[PDB]
């Protein structure tokens, strides 16, 4: 049985992160390009991972798969349409999903992502690719599906399009733009053109979220809240390191992207201390659960339910509230975000 077999609300999942298995063999097939398996099974078994590693580790595995959906217009609307099928199957009611257009792209992108060979296909072709298979998918589902545009660490070069982009198509799925990618590079939420997408992003109202506390230390999460601005903390974690910083942000209402089974996997939490989503849980912070990248995780959102509650204590009740508070947090208009949260209060009875 789910651990919650209730709607709920996901703000915190990867797209180019969440590929069928079988979807990235059918296109490396197809494309003649170099896969390592031959088969699903054997592809999800490489490509997964059921030990800790590092971020630097978990990143990696992107290179295995990527350069068969890259540049390629087909894959990109199918695993955006494919994405949502997923979802709704999970009793996910409204979902934000976050990726990188420019790692998609193989046109006008300097450096070329896995060494791709010039094409047509540009970063804004990208993101209006991902729009139509994430609107089929939405109809065809009936679950609410937005996107937020990922800035790179290693790339600050490419923030200010991805703040154009984000922009360019404002609630045409596009509700928000994230800051990705290795958090180990010192300082890198700092680099100039980073830091003036997201001021950019204040004063245009473009909304903001930022991986921060990961693997981080409490000081990235500081620099995310006051330089950057963010509304939401990817993961945070680290946060409850510094007390101080910690009680400000609980105090101010912040809100927590956390990703139980992804935090195990990445290193970012030590399975010998307790979880900081206890001690979020328990000071009634909020926050939300995520998936983060399903694929390499091979898991599902039930994972990280179940994780929260056989260890750690979870209710239905905490189930419920968190998801309340993710809805809430969320960065869907008034209008819209008033229709999610008579949802859930509807199905929460
Ligand atoms: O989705 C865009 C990119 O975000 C990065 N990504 C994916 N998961 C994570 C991540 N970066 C940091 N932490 C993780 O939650 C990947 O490099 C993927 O290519
Ligand atoms: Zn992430």
């Amino acid at each position: 049985t789910p651990a919650f077999n209730k709607p709920k609300v996901e703000l915190h999942v990867h797209l180019d992160g969440a590929i069928k298995p079988e979807t990235i063999l059918y296109f490396g097939k197809k494309r003649g390009i170099a896969l390592p398996a031959d088969t699903v099974e054997e592809l999800r078994n490489i490509i997964g991972m059921d030990k800790p590693l590092s971020l630097p580790g978990f990143l990696a595995k992107f290179d295995y798969y990527m350069p068969v959906i890259a540049g390629c217009r087909e894959a990109i609307k199918r695993i955006a349409y494919e994405f949502v099928e997923m979802k709704a199957k999970e009793g996910v009611v409204y979902v934000e999903v976050r990726y990188s257009p420019h790692l998609l792209a193989n046109s006008k992108v300097d450096p070329m992502p896995w060494n791709q060979t010039e094409g047509d296909v540009t970063p804004d072709d990208v993101v209006d690719l991902v729009n139509q298979g994430l609107q089929e998918g939405e109809q065809a589902f009936g679950i609410k599906v937005r996107s937020i545009l990922c800035c790179m660490r290693h790339q600050p070069s490419w923030s200010l399009e991805v703040l154009e982009l984000c922009k360019k198509y404002n609630q045409k799925t596009v509700v928000a733009m994230d800051l990705a990618g290795d958090e180990t590079i010192e300082g890198s939420s700092l680099f100039p053109g980073h830091v003036e997408a997201y001021e950019g992003a204040v004063k245009n109202g473009i909304h903001r979220t930022v991986h921060a506390g990961e693997v981080g230390s409490p000081e990235v999460v500081r620099e995310a809240v006051d330089i950057l601005k963010t509304e939401r903390v990817g993961h945070g974690y680290h946060t409850i390191e510094d007390e101080a910083l910690y009680n400000r942000l609980l105090k101010e209402n912040m809100h927590f992207e956390v990703c139980p089974w992804s935090s195990y996997l990445t290193g970012a939490w030590d399975p010998k201390t307790t979880h900081a989503v206890v001690r979020f849980k328990n000071d009634k912070a909020n926050y939300s659960l995520n998936t983060d990248d399903p694929l390499i995780f091979k898991s599902t959102l039930d994972t990280d339910y179940q994780m929260t509650k056989k260890d750690m204590g979870f209710t239905e009740e905490e189930f419920k509230r968190l998801n309340i508070n993710a809805a809430k947090s969320s960065f869907l208009p008034e209008e819209e975000k008033k229709e999610l949260l008579e949802r859930l209060y509807r199905e929460y009875q």
